[PDB]
């Protein structure tokens, strides 16, 4: 169980995350209304939500996503898309750690996620700063599914401490580095990280703890099944760095579970 | 607002239809438990249901499907897979009629559907007749979604009146031939056709009336949205050959509404 208000937020950013895949913004001019194909993001459509900036295959890591202004909910949202071919991305995923002392001390992060962020960091930092100046009253939220969740998470840890809170909602995000990072993300100030997982979704189980990785705490574990609707009553907050008994069980994992976070995500009907 | 019992039947056969895509059918041993990936068919898994016979790319139209035995619900089910790539299949759909007096005099059917069925009929009847003999008390049901729905309806009309009722539950089915064929599907005894539709699904609107097609009556039209769970109250029975105000309405159609009959269908997570 989690609060209704938290549940509403989890649903909304799952949709903002779903929109990184299913919205029609390839080269949508800034100012367009955010809309999605196949009932992907109805809450988002319902808000006065427009694009601030849309990016695609950006930088070294082919980072894709968008920055949005939502006047209804008073948000600045930076949404990272995950892989366009998830199963592949999963089997092609290396486990290499890299030092990331310039974000936290003795921190080691995943090499590909930290790099891809690093390469787009300055352009996007700038773009959040602008929006924040233009709407000082709005909450800044970073969000993402899968790879997008990892990115989001790395970018929040990176850009916090600069005079505006950054909240992060990740959905099915992989592990992003070492126990020291997990600790940094557990305790850091200047915002909250909400790490959402589903059932036996495989992706938050990777890269393995046996490659030196750990999970930040806490974890919001969706227990309800794939293609089942989520209620506030189906989400358990799991406390403890690499707590087990949430998604971190030694049972057998699943890919489909990864594509159902409140609604269909990481794929478009 | 259809009955609870009818709703349960609707949901079950949607899943048997979904199972045609997401099962691990291929050709797996006869007498194997039927299971699907991605929670595509939990009600079927819950049944004591097994394959009797699976076909892949059989005959003229590469017909794909399975025949199943369901000892829990007392059914013999012939379920036909739709296309592997529905968007391409719709773009390539041919509108030609070919005569089918041997089904019903005056009748013209879609040429590709009728020819694909014609080409596997003998084998499939023999398989069905065999199962009827072994379980003479079980209800025979043909089912399918999309092109599968077409094949189930045709096989139906062709194979009824040989001593055993055949019910047909079809999900987002295209039209299957001329007004004469439509009429005949509307009246024929020894089994009931339940032709189910969703919102603005594109496939029940093809081929168009203009090319000389009609829809049998009645029509069960799910009005709840894509990715929204269906209740009894979201289904409306619609009377009259070529009646308008269920799926057959003058608005823009949608491919995603085609992929959501009670649950995900025509695609596999
Ligand atoms: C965009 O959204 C606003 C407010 O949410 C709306 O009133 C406006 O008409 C929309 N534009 C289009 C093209 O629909
Ligand atoms: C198939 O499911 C039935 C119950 O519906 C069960 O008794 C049987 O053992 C299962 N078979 C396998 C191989 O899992």
């Amino acid at each position: 169980e989690v609060s209704q208000d938290l549940f509403n937020q989890f649903n909304l950013f799952a949709q903002y995350s779903a929109a990184a895949y299913c919205g029609k913004n390839n080269d949508a001019p800034a100012g367009t209304n955010i809309t999605c194909t196949g009932n992907a993001c109805p809450e988002v459509e319902k808000a006065d939500a427009t694009f601030l900036y849309s990016f695609e295959d950006s930088g070294v890591g082919d980072v894709t996503g968008f920055l949005a202004l939502d006047n209804t909910n008073k948000l600045i949202v930076l949404s990272f898309r995950g892989s366009r071919s998830i199963e592949n991305w999963i089997g092609n995923l290396n486990f290499d750690l890299k030092e990331i002392n310039d974000i936290c001390s003795g921190c080691r992060g995943h090499d590909g996620f930290t790099s891809s962020w690093r390469s787009v960091a300055d352009t996007l930092r700038q773009k959040v700063e602008d929006a924040v100046r233009e709407h000082p009253d709005y909450r800044v939220v970073f969000t993402g599914h899968s790879l997008g969740g990892a990115l989001a998470t790395v970018a929040g840890a990176d850009l916090r401490g600069n005079g505006y809170d950054i909240d992060v909602f990740s959905y099915g995000a992989p592990r992003v580095g070492n126990r020291a990072f997990a600790e940094f993300l557990t305790v850091q100030t200047g915002g909250t990280l909400y790490r959402i997982t589903h059932t036996n979704d495989i992706v938050p189980r990777l890269p393995p703890r046996e490659f030196g990785y750990s999970h930040s705490s806490p974890e919001y574990w969706i227990k309800s099944g794939t293609l089942v609707p989520v209620t506030r009553n189906d989400i358990v907050k799991i406390e403890g760095i690499d707590a087990t008994g949430g998604n971190n069980q030694p049972n057998i994992p699943d890919i489909p579970a990864h594509l159902w976070y409140f609604g269909l995500i990481g794929t478009c009907l």
